[PDB]
């Protein structure tokens, strides 16, 4: 099945991204795709450390803002904790075992690993502007509207995981476990494959861009500026990590890297779009929960809406999907000064 | 049955070290036990990129030794370069899938990054001594010496995934599998893992220096300055990592986590005991290979012998197990200039 190293032989520019000879020696000196090794050393560059970060004034803006001000930030907080706690798992679990070139492989750990940073940043700021950060934490786990606009993103990771088990485990085949049936299809397996990575570039690339977007609305008012500058770097990793699903994904359609793969990625078309189409839905939804009780000078729920069909066509295009929103100026080009 | 974001509110305070609920949000503001927290910060403060490191020099000084040291310092190289692809993406693939707090979570993938780190290092000196890299990288995964040096490390991470792999899809039970029947014993699952950390904690803290050791020799000759400084900031981080599994062992077997895991250290003291004097004659044998062509002033089978047996009594100690060999003061003192 899946070993830690393999011990045959093999010509590591030749073996497929995924579902290849698991990876045996790590090296660095050829690739294979030079945008994993390019992305690799970018990431490298761009190191930093959270608590190099002064937050110290961000604890009084909080307690000044407005209640629904203060909602507004929190709950963004929330959800942008919440996707990183998955990001900084995942791409391990998820990914790592299906990976046959080292470049890959290496990207991916190194891009889960900036996560974790990400996900220590949070603690950061949470520690240095509530009294008590567990109200906090523990709201994320349940809070009903953040699950809500985040659902479906733990499961298209947990049901890869689950399947590439029974292939690793049993191979391909009809196979019977306790009375019951299990068929494992390497297509299949390959289809949910590329959905999660599909599922995990609309993550990087829309869900954190909508939220930079609230984050950043403070930033422009001059508040919540160490959080501001936290997120600034945040933002620098992410259109890292979404140039690497974007190479991955044209790389696997186009057919260059597995032609089973290209026959499937234009078997899911529809399925994509409309995936994509959800992603929008919820985080545009999520604008109700977020503007409850009121809106904010430069943000409120119109124009969000319209951030994330901007965004979403920008991305969706990116890796050659039909645009399902109206084309439109960048809705708010205030935000170029922080990515 | 694994997840990636376990949506149960659960006091991660409480859960055991391993083989309790995933880890669902990452936070850093508290802790169960904070020695992974402390490893976490360390390692980030030594953060170092290899390519900065100036080896210049050591192509000069390469092609200049005898061939007889040549074959000792590629062979110590190439054996470093084995155990750090392993581990690499071992500590993810293996242990990330079964950890239960946050703290040991993110160690853990810091670790393993921390491991691609000394792999890119490795590729660095590789690459700027030899006109050829792929001659060095192809034989490590051929060569009949250096993967009987390694026996048994790769195969011990692929049976505990396979068995965390039936764990997590068909849960604990006696199981009928394309007509076979398959046991599956949480307690024998907890006493791979355990098992696996005390092979791991020997692989970093005896084989690795055992190697480093070896490295050193050339730097004692005012030769491989490049290589000398990588492998001094490699050793740093290694004493975080065998650090790390260290406190993982003796915080098992101090009844204060899992209940069940401090039972287990002690029923499986003779399997401790029996994997340490194996890997250290491993270390061993590798001797007459490395200096098959002739030996070096300070370095040689003897030298390198009384060394594994050394610090191998070090290492056992420092887990509470017995001592295999006879007490001797160090037999290289001059290592300690270097670590
Ligand atoms: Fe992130
Ligand atoms: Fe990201
Ligand atoms: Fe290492
Ligand atoms: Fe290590
Ligand atoms: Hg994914
Ligand atoms: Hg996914
Ligand atoms: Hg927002
Ligand atoms: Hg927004
Ligand atoms: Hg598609
Ligand atoms: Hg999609
Ligand atoms: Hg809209
Ligand atoms: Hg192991
Ligand atoms: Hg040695
Ligand atoms: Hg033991
Ligand atoms: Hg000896």
């Amino acid at each position: 099945a899946y070993t830690t190293f393999s011990q045959t032989k093999n010509d590591q520019l030749k073996e497929p991204m995924f579902f290849g000879q698991p990876v045996n020696v790590a090296r660095y000196d050829q690739q294979k795709y030079d945008i994993f090794e390019k992305l690799i050393e970018k990431q490298l560059s761009f190191f930093w450390r959270p608590e190099e970060v002064d937050v110290s004034r961000d604890r009084i803006d909080y307690q000044a803002l407005p209640e629904h001000e203060k909602h507004i930030f929190i709950s963004n907080l929330k959800y942008q904790t919440l996707l990183d706690s998955i990001q900084g798992r995942s791409p391990n679990v998820a990914l790592l075992p299906l990976i046959s070139i080292p470049e890959l492989e290496t990207w991916v750990e190194t891009w889960a690993f900036s996560e974790t940073i990400h996900s220590r940043s949070y603690t950061h700021i949470i520690r240095n502007i509530v009294n008590d950060p567990s109200v906090v934490f523990d709201d994320i786990v349940t809070n009903e509207q953040i699950q809500k606009r985040a659902e479906g993103i733990s499961s298209y990771y947990d049901e890869l995981i689950e399947m590439t088990s029974y292939w690793h485990l049993l191979g391909e085949g009809t196979h019977t476990v306790n009375g019951k049936t299990v068929t494992v299809s390497l297509r299949e397996l390959k289809k949910k494959l590329y959905l999660c990575l599909m599922s995990v570039n609309a993550l990087e690339a829309i869900r954190f861009y909508v939220s930079f977007a609230c984050s950043f609305a403070f930033a422009e008012r001059e508040l919540m500026e160490g959080n501001a500058k936290i997120i600034r770097l945040i933002a620098r990793d992410e259109a890292l990590h979404l140039t690497g699903t974007q190479h991955m994904l044209n790389l696997l359609r186009s057919g260059a890297d597995d032609p089973e793969m290209a026959e499937i990625a234009e078997e899911c078309k529809q399925e994509c779009y409309d995936l994509f189409v959800q992603a929008a839905q919820q985080e545009k939804d999520w604008a109700d929960y977020l503007f409850r009780d009121g809106s904010m000078i430069g943000l409120n729920k119109d124009i969000l809406c319209q951030y994330v069909e901007y965004i979403t066509n920008i991305r969706m295009q990116a890796v050659g999907l039909d645009l399902p929103f109206q084309t439109r100026s960048n809705p708010i080009p205030w935000i170029n000064t922080w990515l």
